């Protein structure tokens, strides 16, 4: 698949909006995956044992890593599909390593669309959440395609 420049435009409008905060955002994500789909917490041992919502909120480490993921996603999203160099180390630590089904990440996507339909409605219409997804699904493609390469089963 492709985005046209157009819906490119409308990612990284919004884009733009979630950088004035990345530590904010980046823990906000993690929070609503893990409050919607908890099993997806027993894949980060280093977070296993957070009980509440509180607990992360407080966490420091969550917050870190919520500053280091979304960054590795902006990063690739500023590619506009040029994204395969940034691609390959990400696909072999998430599928080798951590173990994580591609089921998992489109939770995130989820928890993606709802954070920014929550905290930015005026850059998050119908049209905008539509390119977001659409560059989201590219995404999962793509990794998807990366898994079955590394064998993988995704
Ligand atoms: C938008 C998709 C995602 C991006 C861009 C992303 C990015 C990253 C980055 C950059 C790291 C650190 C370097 C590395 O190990 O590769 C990382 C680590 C990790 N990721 Fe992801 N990740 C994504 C989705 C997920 C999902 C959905 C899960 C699990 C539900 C996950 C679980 C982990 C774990 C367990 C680590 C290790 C954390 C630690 O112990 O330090 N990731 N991820």
């Amino acid at each position: 698949m492709v985005l046209s420049e157009g819906e490119w435009q409308l990612v990284l409008h919004v884009w733009a909006k979630v950088e004035a905060d990345v530590a904010g955002h980046g823990q906000d994500i993690l929070i609503r995956l893990f409050k919607s789909h908890p099993e997806t917490l027993e894949k980060f041992d280093r977070f296993k044992h957070l009980k509440t919502e509180a607990e992360m909120k407080a966490s420091e480490d969550l917050k870190k890593h919520g500053v280091t993921w979304l960054t590795a996603l902006g990063a690739i999203l500023k590619k506009k599909g040029h994204h395969e160099a940034e691609l390959k180390p990400l696909a072999q630590s998430h599928a080798t390593k951590h173990k994580i089904p591609i089921k998992y990440l489109e939770f995130i996507s989820e928890a993606i669309i709802h954070v920014l339909h929550s905290r930015h409605p005026g850059n998050f219409g119908a049209d905008a959440q539509g390119a977001m997804n659409k560059a989201l699904e590219l995404f999962r493609k793509d990794i998807a395609a990366k898994y079955k390469e590394l064998g993988y089963q995704g």
